[PDB]
């Protein structure tokens, strides 16, 4: 609220965007007030959002397009796996390539600004979050790494990123975007949930990922729908002006979420740079700048220079990515939808060779084996039964649920859940269903295969078909899903559609049940997880278009499963951070983050609660033995690599150094001690000493690929100064505390055979 | 299958070249939702309204079980993927499934071709009452010609059916009858549709 206390520093262009800033100044310096208000607010167009042109000066309209799996509402593209799914690969090469591929499809569809990635908002605090799936890991470090590489991939394709959502955007319930159509205003009903966050939590938990996004060179950041300490994120001066624009030294633009701007004047002063959607969406979500900002500037309320800095931030990305001299093509699809926008569509095929195969690879690298009693890998089963509508198509077509994958009827059989609901979705050119891929392999084995893919409760004879089919099957696959969406949180962990009933029937009639779960988060499988008729359980997250052909080679043992859980799988919702989503009718709803840094596995570790499957857990078809932990303090290196620099203060600063210098490197050895080739994700945890500190914090991961039986491989973990530091509230800086740091290494957060102690100063 | 599939009408839409946006209609294009052998030992014990999928054989003592069905949709999708194209199927009951009409309305206008798969189950122990199409076939055709100008009709059937309402519709560019093709339903059909082999059945 207090922008005298928290003033707006001017863009200077930072490290990598110096020439771009210089161009941006020059162009902005020549603009009229009319023109500053044109580019700083949204206008009507085919993209999710469009900035106004500065057409005297040759500056075109920027297409701002959803979303974090690729351009949404568009034909001629690929449906990529969601962020949750790349997270489960634990593979930095796949995180980058995924985003680089989305990037080329964005640029080639005519997009200037991708509304992506989700880089730590939500992170998240509750496993019921409707859109948690859009993010990656429920962990600041791993989210940080995947955030960096996602922004890097998109920027390397020539598309500017708008990393979202800043910040502490940890529930969909009562997010309450601003709407004001005819009479009904959201201002009259309920303010947005207020995330009330202490200084330490904000620093050690929620800012971590955005700090990496800034360092990768995000061109823009989206401010979130929630309030923070009872002030809107899009007009929070502490948040935008100080934390992001001063401490994180962010040189780009803050873009409002669509209805995230509630004020005219506070927003202008407190850090917002772009008003979206503006005239888009019938002006219904607020139109607080435009001609209103024209009036506010030449009657003396809002400084002219202040608004010039906004346009500079917008134009920096334009010039840095060479959009002036290598403009993207025209965007040709109506992605808004009639009746909100009546406009036709053209057509453009943007799918490159290699993309389909990459998406397949992400699926095969991410599918996570949770239970195996020895039924997997399959050999050559001759009679195969398949259960679940998730095994086949959406009965109305892959894209039947519309531009945001969310308009299908509550009971519609949506087929394979290849992506989630909302603005983070995307259209699909096809779906390679699990049934298609399983049948192809059955035919190669001269076998027979039959699927019951109707709703097992409501379809006449479905239960009797299941009972007659299963007893003679050598293996029975059950495909389950759980759709969740932007704009609502899941009420509980329960499976979608008929999932519970399918499992009850399956365990009744078959004693070789293999379960495959396509999901946006943790589901409740407590009734059946310990039933010995269930011989294997796998979670496949949201595999995008190549669902079936990524899965079946894992099941049949052409590739060993290799993914691991990117969040904690607790036995009950009650085992998580309390007040995960607050439901109230109170005008000013409140969410107090009194847990502090202890979300997901940090909560579980501190309270001594055993999850069913821990953070970083996933089986292989072999086993890995760890040995020979080494901390090499001589293996240090100066931070040269980053695209942009933050200005995060820290105790050890001496003119020379950085918070992100690597100060030592830890090594370990893994040996494949089972009987099959396998990949292993090795993990490194550190207990930083201090008061009320997490038991363990992830500070490293390294995936060894296809390690043959009996062979060894060295696993490598650079440790930054920031990776070993705490945030001091009193002194307002990072510092490497005193005491004993336990460094732990192994195959999951609760399977850490190697440990050593490090004691600094 | 490839030697028998019979081309009845063709205004120049067939063979297909390399169409980029392909629409499919009708439960006949995909699996029986209860499984290929759900209707029992005589292929005749599924409920009257059940979506039986591709009619690869008839009802009664002259049927047989099936180790799988190669559906038209599978085979069409395989070829679509070879051309770098998009393909989508509405395979529910178009009358009784919520949102099915709207889904068809939204899908068909932009498709370069739309395939409607029709069938007509009949069996031992009863005669057909008339030539009317099975299930929602009448309604699929009505919707198809409303929303598309390149409708290609394929009929899996035990006998002659009534297509008088649509066979002279300028939007029905091709019609074929594929009879009762057994387990290789899709892969026998698609090579004819795409011109790898000319149809020769009569
Ligand atoms: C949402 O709400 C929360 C809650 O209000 C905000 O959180 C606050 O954030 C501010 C920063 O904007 C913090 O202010 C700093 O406080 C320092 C003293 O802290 C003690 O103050 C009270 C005691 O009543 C308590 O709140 C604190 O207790 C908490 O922390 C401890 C330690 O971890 C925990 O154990 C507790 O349980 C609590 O969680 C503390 O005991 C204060 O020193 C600091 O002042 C320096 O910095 C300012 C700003 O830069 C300077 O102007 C000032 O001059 C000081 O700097 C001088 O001194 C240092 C060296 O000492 C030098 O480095 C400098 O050069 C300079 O000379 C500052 O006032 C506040 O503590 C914090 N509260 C909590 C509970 O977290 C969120 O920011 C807010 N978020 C948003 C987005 O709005
Ligand atoms: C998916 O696959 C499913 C099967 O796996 C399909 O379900 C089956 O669908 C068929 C039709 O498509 C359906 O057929 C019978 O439905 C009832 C069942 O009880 C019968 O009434 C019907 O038989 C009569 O009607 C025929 C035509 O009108 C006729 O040829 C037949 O002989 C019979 O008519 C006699 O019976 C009437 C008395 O009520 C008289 O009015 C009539 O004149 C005839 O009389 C003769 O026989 C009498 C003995 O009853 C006798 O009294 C008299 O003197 C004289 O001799 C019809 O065959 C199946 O039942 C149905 N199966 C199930 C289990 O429901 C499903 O349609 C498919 N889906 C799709 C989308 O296609
Ligand atoms: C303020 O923003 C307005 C919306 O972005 C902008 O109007 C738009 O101006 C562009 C030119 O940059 C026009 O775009 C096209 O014009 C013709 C159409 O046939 C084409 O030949 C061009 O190639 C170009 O693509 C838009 O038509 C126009 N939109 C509207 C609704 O008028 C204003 O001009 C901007 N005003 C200022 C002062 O900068
Ligand atoms: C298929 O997807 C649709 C949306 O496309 C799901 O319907 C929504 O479900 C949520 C609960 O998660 C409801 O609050 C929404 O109101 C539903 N939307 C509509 C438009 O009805 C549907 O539940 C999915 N089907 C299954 C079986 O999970
Ligand atoms: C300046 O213009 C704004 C927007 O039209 C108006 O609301 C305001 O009252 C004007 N004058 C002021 C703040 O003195
Ligand atoms: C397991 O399956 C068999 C049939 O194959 C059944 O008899 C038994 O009750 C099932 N047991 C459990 C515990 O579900
Ligand atoms: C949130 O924060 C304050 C403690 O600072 C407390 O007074 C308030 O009642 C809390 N709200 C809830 C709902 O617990
Ligand atoms: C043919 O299709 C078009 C739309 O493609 C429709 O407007 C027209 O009425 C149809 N004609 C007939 C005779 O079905």
């Amino acid at each position: 609220s207090n922008s005298t206390q928290w003033p707006a520093p001017l863009a200077n262009g930072g490290k990598s965007w110096a020439s771009a800033f210089k161009k941006a100044k020059a162009t902005v310096t020549e603009m009229t007030v009319e023109e500053l208000a044109n580019i700083t607010s949204g206008v009507i167009g085919l993209c999710s959002g469009v900035t106004g042109a500065v057409t005297r000066l040759g500056i075109p309209e920027f297409c701002l397009q959803d979303g974090p799996i690729g351009p949404r509402g568009v034909h001629g593209s690929s449906q990529f796996p969601a962020g949750l799914t790349v997270a489960a690969t634990w593979d930095r090469t796949l995180m980058y390539a995924r985003a680089r591929g989305m990037g080329q499809e964005f640029h080639d569809q005519g997009v200037h600004l991708a509304l992506a990635p989700v880089t730590g908002g939500p992170l998240g605090r509750t496993p019921l979050n409707g859109r948690g799936w859009e993010g990656t890991f429920a962990d600041p470090y791993a989210c940080g790494e995947a955030s960096y590489l996602s922004v890097k991939g998109l920027t390397d394709a020539g598309v500017a990123t708008v990393s979202k959502h800043w910040i502490a955007y940890e529930q969909e319930t009562s997010r309450n975007l601003y709407i004001d159509i005819d009479g009904v205003s959201q201002a009259d009903i309920q303010l947005p949930i207020s995330s009330n966050v202490d200084d330490l939590t904000m620093h050690e938990l929620y800012m971590w990922s955005f700090a990496e996004a800034v360092r990768a060179g995000t061109n823009h950041i989206m401010c979130s729908y929630n309030r923070i300490n009872n002030t809107h994120s899009c007009s929070n001066a502490k948040g935008l002006n100080q934390l992001l624009k001063t401490e994180l030294n962010f040189q780009g633009g803050v873009v409002s979420d669509w209805g995230g701007q509630w004020d005219s004047v506070p927003a202008a002063e407190n850090g917002l740079d772009v008003a979206m959607p503006g005239k888009g969406f019938l002006g219904a979500l607020g139109d607080f700048w435009g001609a209103t900002l024209v009036e506010l500037i030449n009657n003396g309320t809002v400084s002219e220079d202040l608004v010039r800095d906004k346009a500079v931030r917008i134009l920096t990305g334009y010039y840095y990515l060479g959009q002036d001299t290598n403009p993207p093509p025209p965007f040709v699809y109506n992605t808004i939808g009639a009746p909100t926008l009546n406009a036709t569509s053209g057509y453009r095929n943007v799918r490159k060779p290699g993309t389909a195969e990459l998406i397949k690879e992400i699926g095969s690298a991410s599918v996570t084996l949770l239970k195996n009693t020895g039924s997997l890998p399959l050999k050559h089963p001759q009679r195969i039964a398949v259960l679940g509508n998730d095994a086949t198509y959406n009965v109305l077509g892959p894209n039947a649920c519309g531009l945001a994958n969310s308009a299908c009827d509550i009971d519609n059989l949506n087929g394979t859940l290849t992506t989630g609901g909302g603005s983070g979705s995307a259209l699909s050119p096809y779906t390679i269903t699990p049934l298609e891929a399983l049948q192809k392999r059955a035919i190669e084995d001269n076998a027979e295969i039959a699927a019951v893919v109707a709703n097992s409760n409501t379809t006449t004879g479905a239960e009797d078909a299941i009972a007659a089919l299963l007893p003679d099957a050598d293996v029975t696959f059950v495909f389950l899903n759980r759709y969740s969406e932007e704009g609502a949180d899941a009420p509980d962990f329960s499976l979608g559609g008929d999932g519970d009933n399918l499992m009850d029937l399956a365990v009744t009639y078959s004693s070789n049940v293999v379960v495959v779960i396509h999901t946006t988060g943790v589901v409740d499988i407590e009734k059946w997880a310990d039933n010995p008729n269930v011989t294997a359980i796998l979670v496949a997250y949201l595999p995008g278009q190549e669902a079936g052909n990524s899965l079946v080679p894992v099941l049949y043992g052409d590739v060993a499963p290799s993914g691991k859980l990117p969040w904690t799988w607790g036995k009950s919702i009650d085992d998580y951070v309390p007040n995960g989503v607050v439901y109230t009718d109170a005008y000013s709803p409140q969410s107090n983050f009194t847990e502090g840094v202890f979300i997901d596995y940090r909560w579980f570790d501190k309270m001594g609660i055993t999850p069913r499957y821990e953070f970083g857990f996933g089986l292989s078809y072999t086993t890995f033995t760890y040995s020979n932990l080494i901390v090499d303090h001589g293996r240090w290196a100066k931070d040269y690599s980053s695209v942009m620099e933050t200005a995060e203060p820290f105790a050890e600063w001496d003119g020379t150094n950085s918070l992100y210098d690597v100060i030592f490197t830890v090594f370990a050895t893994i040996t494949n001690t089972g009987n099959l080739t396998g990949s292993e994700v090795a993990q490194l945890y550190i207990s930083i000493p201090g008061d009320n500190q997490p038991v363990r914090q992830l500070r490293g991961f390294d995936k060894i690929k296809d390690l043959p039986v009996g062979d060894s491989a060295v696993v490598t973990f650079p440790i930054r100064r920031k990776d070993v530091s705490s945030w001091s509230v009193v002194d307002q800086l990072w510092y490497v505390p005193n005491g004993d740091f336990l460094i732990s290494v192994g195959g999951s957060s609760r399977d850490l055979p190697l440990n050593t102690t490090w004691t600094p100063h």
